[PDB]
């Protein structure tokens, strides 16, 4: 029934407006397009940003990632279904699904010449991040993916349906009971397809080539744990770390 | 029109029975009960092979078959509608990319939870008697059974396959491509051809579609880990030689 589907898009919408602060329309009412209202301000070199770094810049994207986790948890609970779960299992689902969300929700603040941070109050330019040490190398293929995922011209509407079929995946390893994970991710499936057929009827299989988009989401976070455990090799002593590294 | 997705999907499935010799269907008559003219010999230890260094023997084995399947694969290519009109570059980086993505996917046909047949059917090789290969090789087939134990689960038959195997070769996402947009819009009418395909062959199937290009993750992870594996090989194996056409293929 078209009922209960654009009723299930519309429940995920709302509670995609209320979990997470920066949504995707205002984000790009920042970006390119902008707003005659207040630009951001821009770190381009080391001076605007102090207006070692390549650590710390890349300790504040850990701390944001953190926040991050508990919004989408909090998003989590409202898919309908997802608490009703083994406990483990909402917990294994949650664990193994943070990165790809993490990143999908990341090209809502990108371009093809930088990122929002800080909640929308500043801008880091693409250029000033690769310009690092072997931290040039983190967010590069993050842009990578974000300037393809958004030529798909997905709004707030969409990606509230797409990030909650990737909660539900099913494939997670350890799960317990896949099969009620499997029949919400069906639904799930069912509601993101209508819901792209009537909000971009002029856009072809973009059911399809969203779906697509998991793969590369899958190797860009394998490809970004394999670099978190390289720099375990530069950064490696001393305590002062109280529970500082326990919180990451 | 659906009339003439129609026609696209019965075009594919005809060039795919001319272009590779065991399909789904015939893999499935050996491997189940069915016909016993068809009945392979198992291969499951040393001797029973004997009677059929060994685990190189083995990989030289699935070399010339991978070979051999580049060779089908370009084939059937060649017979989807656009491809050969497309640039050349392109062409090659499209099969560069797409062609293990298929070999795995076809290869699940030739698999059950116990082993895979060799020799056009006319053999078994147990998945313990792999996995059981002197170290290295041991490593090589698990994943590949893995896989095609969820894959099979789908339950597609070789006119489902022929399609989205048409789906993987006109990706446009590949590295290195001219022109992206003349690959998209073929893959575009591909994806509404097997979309339908599935609708009308798997009706009580809910979300097949779906379900079956989410599987085109766990492929490239399959070849990811595999072309590490090859790594390895080069190294601890230096006076074994990997065929030219798999060496291009590879970078
Ligand atoms: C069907 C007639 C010949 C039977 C041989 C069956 C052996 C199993 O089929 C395989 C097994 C492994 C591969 C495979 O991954 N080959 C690798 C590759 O091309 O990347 C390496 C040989 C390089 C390809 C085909």
């Amino acid at each position: 029934e078209s009922a209960d589907l654009r009723a299930l898009a519309k429940h995920l919408y709302d509670s995609y407006i209320k979990s997470f602060p920066l949504t995707k329309a205002k984000a790009r009412a920042i970006l390119t397009g902008k707003t005659t209202d207040k630009s951001p301000f821009v770190i381009y070199d080391m001076n605007s940003l102090m207006m070692e770094v390549a650590i710390r810049i890349f300790q504040g994207c850990q701390f944001r990632s953190v926040e991050a986790v508990q919004e989408i948890t909090e998003y989590a609970k409202s898919i309908p279904g997802f608490v009703n779960l083994d406990l483990n299992d909402q917990v294994t689902l949650l664990k193994y699904g943070v990165h790809e969300i993490i990143y999908t929700m990341l090209a809502s603040l990108m371009n093809k010449d930088g990122v929002l941070i800080s909640e929308g109050q500043g801008f880091m330019t693409r250029e000033f991040l690769k310009s690092l040490k072997p931290f040039g190398d983190f967010m590069e293929p993050k842009f990578e993916f974000a300037v393809k995922f958004n030529a798909l011209e997905l709004d707030d509407s969409d990606l509230a349906i797409f990030i909650a079929v990737i909660i539900l995946s099913g494939d997670r390893p350890g799960l317990l009971n896949v099969k009620p994970i499997e029949d919400i991710q069906d639904n799930l499936l069912q509601a993101l397809e209508l819901q792209l057929k009537l909000n971009h009827p002029e856009s072809s299989q973009l059911f399809a080539k969203l779906l697509q988009k998991m793969t590369d989401l899958r190797q860009i976070v394998t490809e970004h744990v394999q670099l978190l455990q390289v720099i375990k090799k530069t950064e490696t002593d001393m305590s002062l770390h109280p529970l500082l590294q326990e919180i990451y």
